[PDB]
């Protein structure tokens, strides 16, 4: 009688075989009831030529103790299974029907006799691999026929679906997982995304981890095969599992187009976490090392690593490392990487590291705030750096200002108020008025828009230097659960790129029109 | 300084590339110290011609916070990694040396400069694939040279090492894992081992699970490819992930050599655990089904499944299923499978199910004991069944006696005292005096010999019908951590076979001389 439809706000991957378009719960079936046919409609302006196929799956029933409001018994398309992240797990979903030439109206059929109570069906959409990342589907379930009677359809299903691309899936190139995204746009308009390649599993340093890089010359439609930007293999005859390097941060020197990548190299430390096992000192045997590579050829090839630990780490610190994601060039040509150190009392502090000499020497002054870790920095107005910080107190981002490259710090009005978080990495960037179609200075921010867990990956825009984040100036990309880290970079004058850990792939790229953020 | 050696009592797998012979901790190294040469000695009577190669690996150091008492920073040879369960993970261990012609004395060399403090080395043995499962190595590290000085060696390293075979490793035949061993010996001397084939992961029903079978005609030296004894695929058009069958129990009808396998089929139940989601009723849609297959050709081929549920399940029970492992033939030709049911109040009880008509009809009378689950049964004396039970109260096995096939039950003297457990499946069998080289009635029992965790897999023998389990009448097979389930079967007059979840493989077979149990 009554059917419930979900249109989940998750990215449709152009490189996937299956993407969840609709989840369907029939909660009160009589044994033998048959879903004869359901009709989908697409909006008049949708580019149906990019839709390769639409499939109807059956996924059986629910466990007696799991309640009646769920839209699935299990995840239908895995982002973690190293043997298949691209199609529906065939042991959870059985194909009922498939249409491979898609009109504005579309009928799918079954002859599946239902069980008493809850029955789960879902609709998969496969896109052509060359689908525009900027294309959108507006899709509705308009009719559901059970025992040759139309049924009453309920549910929020009006979502406007966006595309993305799975730049890295679990298992790709033999690597168990990929984590910790960074993204820049080079002066040539080339997108460069960095991440940990976590070969054995998904646990943080210490482990067998290298810094990977994906390059795109076509605004993320295609990604050139993975390069290893940084690696320490069997340095000093210690196992590769005791020579991990990761939590990368990337910046483009906008004066020279030299691209810089900083990461933490851990040498030894058994098979335990660096965050609690990195100790005071300076040598590789004693403490995590701050390591840098550069590219003078728009991110095609990477220098040997240089060790900048001695320049910038206080000996008493347990751990100095970059803030994962990206750094910046300021208007005056200063290169700035956010950093974080654990002091002698095991207390984490966020701050900034800068170079005034094109990355020859690096300096750190004063920490911004106690019990902060991962931070990103934007030049919100000339000579004024905004540091946006993960805060161990929970609930919301810490926001501070320096005008003296972190010799002194001021609380911003938005501090511990304007931006909710669950204690997770977040991305912040500034966009000059002349560099975007709105013709106004922007801050853009991305994180899991929640105080618990990691979900509702959202891009937010500010017109007033991060004093205010109006709800109207926000786009939700991923309402399902993921590892939550993200990084923003403007692609061109009209579109922002987000490189993030999503519900649909370890490294997900999406492109969003600025005019979708600020209407 | 002092060097520490461990000789871990874990099976040496004849089908493995790497097996841990020795773990070595050097706790107080100066940076640059070199382990020049280490000498191992083998007992005069060892069959060193079946040793193919011995390797020395370096595994780097320990994390600051993990203390000084460990013999490794990580597991060297994985029993879980679907991409490699057979050789050392090369990212954790670097080969220093290798000897391929093994004498009574053997020297291994390195030129690896050590780091300050804890350094880990270990010795791998590779066996010839045709190595006798009965063969044994008595191996000691007799000299360790650091900076051309002999070092003081400490550690318990006098273990007599035993062989085994990995009948199923994680990943084999595309299956994520294998669990829940059963083992019988047919009238033809054929070994038959059953287990769950858990395709997606290692979680219990409900999931994509089939019953697998491995067959050996040569006392476990070789195993015929895996057969699927029982499967429900896409029954009623429900996904295979909602048609799992598992926790198998196998018995041989000793009168006919007909082999029987009973298992629990779960139909629906979303992706949740049957133990809490199986509900009262009788139909496949309502409750777990008791399902049986047979083999009339010594385990080569398997009948279609028969549904036994209506014969034996009380409608008010939430869940009826076999006790995993094996059943028996009694001296009078009765076939007995241990069973377990959850009553309407969610309270588990162990008991027995029997057939007096060669498996045509099955009967259950009274439960043995409240808050018991997994049990195994042996005919300790003519017409006298001993039920050995997993007990939710913790600490020790429940042991009861019926002489009326479970219409009535008596506490055995050994009840909740003689046999420690951590609440884990255990195996119990009886061996007649005329059927074994000792010429005395035996009970043999196997489980994790501990009240916490799952380790120290041990075979125990009783000469007094399970009244006493003397410490001397025990063999330790696996002191490291595993999933803990085991099943015993006499191979011939002189040797017991054990098919178990071990630290070294999901399904491990070992053979043990009875005269090693009773000296």
């Amino acid at each position: 009688d009554s059917v419930y439809v979900q249109n989940p706000q998750i990215p449709i991957l152009v490189d996937r075989t299956d993407n969840v378009l609709f989840r369907i719960r029939i909660p009160d079936a009589t044994k033998g009831d048959v879903l004869n046919r359901l009709t989908i409609r697409f909006g008049n302006e949708d580019k149906l030529s990019e839709v390769k196929a639409v499939r109807l799956f059956y996924a059986g029933t629910e466990a007696a103790t799991k309640g009646r409001s769920r839209f699935a018994p299990v995840t239908y398309v895995s982002s973690h299974n190293i043997r298949n992240t691209r199609s529906a797990n065939p042991s959870y979903s059985i194909r009922q029907d498939e249409v491979t030439t898609v009109a504005n109206t579309l009928t799918l059929k079954t002859r599946q006799p239902m069980v008493k109570g809850i029955n789960y069906f879902w609709v998969s959409v496969e896109m052509d691999r060359n689908t525009s990342l900027l294309s959108k589907l507006t899709s509705t379930v308009t009719e559901v026929v059970i025992n040759d009677k139309p049924a009453v359809i309920a549910g929020e299903q009006a979502a406007v679906r966006r595309m993305g691309i799975g730049v890295r899936h679990a298992g790709d190139d033999g690597s168990a997982s990929f984590r910790i995204p960074g993204l820049v746009t080079t002066n040539k308009g080339t997108l460069l995304g960095v991440y940990d390649v976590r070969y054995n599993n998904s646990v943080a340093l210490q482990e067998h981890i290298d810094v990977g890089l994906s390059r795109s010359t076509d605004k993320g439609q295609t990604w050139e095969p993975m390069r290893i930007a940084m690696s320490f293999g069997e340095t000093d005859g210690l196992p590769s599992g005791q020579n991990g390097v990761g939590d990368p941060s990337i910046l483009v020197d906008e004066r020279t187009n030299t691209v810089w990548v900083v990461a933490a190299w851990t040498h030894g430390m058994g098979n335990a976490r660096a965050w609690t096992n990195s100790m005071p000192g300076m040598t590789p045997d004693e403490t995590a090392q701050l390591m840098m590579v550069k590219s003078t050829d728009d991110g095609r090839t990477w220098s040997e690593s240089t060790n900048i630990t001695s320049q910038v780490k206080d000996p008493s610190w347990c751990f100095l490392l970059q803030g994962p994601g990206r750094g910046i060039t300021m208007r005056d040509g200063t290169l700035v990487f956010p950093i974080q150190f654990i002091d002698s009392l095991r207390v984490p502090h966020a701050g900034i590291m800068y170079s005034k000499d094109r990355g020859e020497t690096w300096h750190i002054h004063q920490p911004a705030r106690t019990n902060t870790t991962e931070a990103q920095v934007a030049e919100v107005e000339p000579g004024v750096l905004m540091l946006n910080m993960r805060d161990n107190r929970g609930g919301s981002r810490a926001v501070s200002i320096t005008r003296d490259l972190g010799k002194s710090w001021t609380e911003h009005s938005s501090n511990r108020s304007a931006l909710p978080e669950s204690i997770c990495m977040a991305s912040l960037i500034s966009v000059k008025a002349k560099d975007n179609i709105i013709g106004k200075d922007l801050l853009l921010f991305s994180n899991p828009n929640t105080t618990e867990g990691r979900h509702h990956i959202t891009i937010k825009a500010s017109l007033d230097g991060g004093v205010t984040w109006l709800p109207a100036h926000q786009v939700l990309l991923d309402e399902e659960d993921g590892w939550g880290y993200s990084c923003l970079s403007m692609i061109d004058r009209e579109t922002v790129g987000i490189f993030y850990e999503s519900s649909v792939a370890h490294m997900t790229f999406q492109a969003v029109k600025i005019k979708d953020l600020i209407r």
